[PDB]
């Protein structure tokens, strides 16, 4: 069983985050320039995508975390990671 | 055992599209600020990836749903999904 | 079990389109960059691949992360061919 991955970036240094889905649990790396760093976001899950995009220069995550047939959004904007709206019918 | 989403976003508002392949089958849900919803994609996969850009102010998006080594290109670009020219291999 | 699977990544208005496949342990790459689709020269071991991009002006730059197992190692393209990046799972 290999892990899974997604990954955004944003900017010009550029930033990047790399989340890895590994038997159920989604960890994060970060790269702001200087080395690869381990990252704040740690929520269960079997899959995982992401995007994120700027307003400014203030940047905004979304992660969906998939268990069984359950997708869980969760966001960054700014201060912390919080539960996000999104639903489905899987 | 899980389902395997793709997301995409684009703007400030922003816009959201998140795939999600489940039993052989991918569906779409969206949001551009007022809920989310679920979207005119229905097609089907196993295995889901997605991109989009824009050009002004209009979203071009590509699908790509994959079933056993097949991998088919579906296009949004402002008038409904179309078939795209990608190919493999095999 | 038995389906491939893809990340994709774009960049401009063209536009350019790199689609990764992961196929029994190999990860290949499929272009567009307007004129037909094509084999690139992206070619490396995994059963899983992700990807991200950023465009500075006009030069793109990929960063593919292709992984077997619970190693994933990063590849990157500056224009000048892909090399082994300095991500790591730890410290
Ligand atoms: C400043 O915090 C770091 O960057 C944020 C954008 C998030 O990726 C967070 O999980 C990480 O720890
Ligand atoms: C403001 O609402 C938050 O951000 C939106 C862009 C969506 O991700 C939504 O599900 C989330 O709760
Ligand atoms: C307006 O239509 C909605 O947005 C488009 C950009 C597509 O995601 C489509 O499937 C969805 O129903
Ligand atoms: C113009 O051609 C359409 O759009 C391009 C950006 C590609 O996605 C191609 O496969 C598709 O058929
Ligand atoms: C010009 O070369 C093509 O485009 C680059 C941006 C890379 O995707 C490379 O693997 C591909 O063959
Ligand atoms: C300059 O460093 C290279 O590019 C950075 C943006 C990261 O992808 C890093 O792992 C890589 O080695």
């Amino acid at each position: 069983g290999s892990v899974q991955t997604a990954a955004t970036s944003w900017g010009t240094v550029p930033s990047i985050r790399v989340y890895t889905a590994n038997n159920g649990k989604i960890t994060e790396r970060c790269w702001d320039g200087k080395g690869w760093y381990t990252g704040a976001f740690n929520e269960p899950g079997d899959n995982v995508s992401v995007t994120s995009w700027l307003v400014g220069s203030a940047i905004h995550i979304r992660v969906y975390a998939s268990t069984g047939t359950t997708t869980t959004e969760w966001c960054w904007d700014g201060n912390g990671w919080t539960k996000g709206a999104y639903t489905a019918t899987n």
